[PDB]
């Protein structure tokens, strides 16, 4: 494994920088600092595109396609839609001028859900291109969401309140959590009957301490998960396999639970990775592996075997402090931010072409 190139601007030093990957294709790569600018490359560490901005950006998430990215600033009420099959950008305007602070797609259909710190929402039907504004939503800031296979939008309020709701914008589940909500995504159980085939239950970290489990078939059984202390503070979560969750925590320490009904949380493997620190952690179903990433280095290692140690990167001391690990849709390509704004992109994945014609042989290297 070796990585392609790495992105060192001058603007994005001694700031952090947040990128994202182009959904499915993986072609576009949009990547944000502190100077108001979003540039988006290809694959090749050229770039493709820029974007001006009148505040900070937040962040970015692309659709199933990939060409609509609305790309967002801080102190500002407008979105910017950038379309990659003809790499325009265009403003559209919400109407509502709010602090806007989320933005989301929908994971099945292109849906695109914006919340604000005053808790006002708007849905945006890219294929109707019409707007629905709900407000009321929450009554504090928007810390995160997620959406299910029936495109069902999730929200969590910084006053420790979620709302589920479907892609109309009415409301359908309230439900009151202990501690602030973040990082919410929608997943299938996989009971023993394989006819609910509908994301239902959302698994939130309240805290950045706690798990907890909402579910809209048993509303009035909420699931709590506590960790142990000496972990630390949750940095992320990832979901594989029939419903296993891979936490990783400030301490350098992995957790892996199962969600089968009688074995929620119920430790799996854990292990100290990372002696002092852990960055981010990323788990790809194309390659079957999670890398993780912490204490400037990165240890990539089969899903099947957690204990397997397969690949093993030390970076320069010029990358103290890193960001979070992200992968593209079919695993080609792993991107690592660091917390002074560099970059760097990995070539974890590359189809297999090669020839061989009497001894000399040629193969596809990136």
């Amino acid at each position: 494994m070796k990585r392609i190139f790495s992105l060192l601007e001058k603007t994005w030093l001694g700031a952090p920088i947040q990128f994202a990957w182009q959904k499915t294709s993986g072609n576009y790569l949009a990547v944000t600092g502190a100077d108001y600018i979003v540039k988006i490359f290809d694959r090749h560490g050229q770039k493709r595109s820029e974007i001006n901005l009148p505040g900070n950006c937040v962040a970015m998430d692309w659709d199933k396609d990939g060409d609509v990215l609305a790309v967002i600033a801080e102190k500002s009420s407008c979105i910017y839609l950038w379309d990659a099959n003809t790499n325009k950008t265009s403003q559209l305007d919400n109407g509502m001028r709010d602090q806007m602070s989320f933005l989301l797609w929908s994971k099945v259909g292109s849906f695109l859900a914006v919340g604000t710190v005053k808790g006002n929402l708007l849905i945006y039907n890219h294929q109707t291109s019409r707007k629905i504004p709900v407000l009321g939503k929450h009554t504090k800031r928007i810390t995160c969401g997620c959406w299910n296979a029936e495109n069902l939008l999730a929200l969590g309020g910084e006053d420790k309140m979620i709302t589920v709701s479907n892609q109309e914008g009415d409301t359908i589940r309230q439900t009151q959590v202990r501690s602030e909500p973040s990082n919410m995504q929608f997943f299938l159980m996989k009971m023993d009957d394989r006819t609910s085939a509908a994301e239902s239950m959302i698994s939130v970290v309240l805290g950045k301490k706690t798990l907890f489990f909402l579910n809209l078939n048993e509303p009035d059984n909420p699931a709590d998960l506590e960790f142990q202390q000496d972990f630390g503070n949750i940095v992320c979560y990832n979901w594989y396999g029939d419903g296993r969750i891979m936490i990783g925590f400030s301490c350098g320490h992995f957790v892996v639970i199962s969600t089968h009904t009688g074995e929620l949380g119920q430790e799996i493997f854990q292990a100290r990775n990372h002696k002092d620190n852990l960055t981010s952690i990323a788990v790809s179903q194309t390659l079957n592996k999670v890398a993780t990433c912490g204490d400037n280095c990165i240890k990539i290692q089969d899903l099947v075997d957690l204990k397997d140690m397969y690949v093993i990167l030390n970076l320069d001391e010029e990358n103290k402090g890193l960001g979070t690990l992200s992968w593209t849709d079919d695993g080609q390509l792993l991107a690592l931010s660091t917390q002074r704004g560099s970059l760097h992109v990995f070539l974890t994945k590359l189809p297999i072409l090669g020839d061989a014609c009497s001894t000399r042989i040629a193969y596809l290297t990136s």
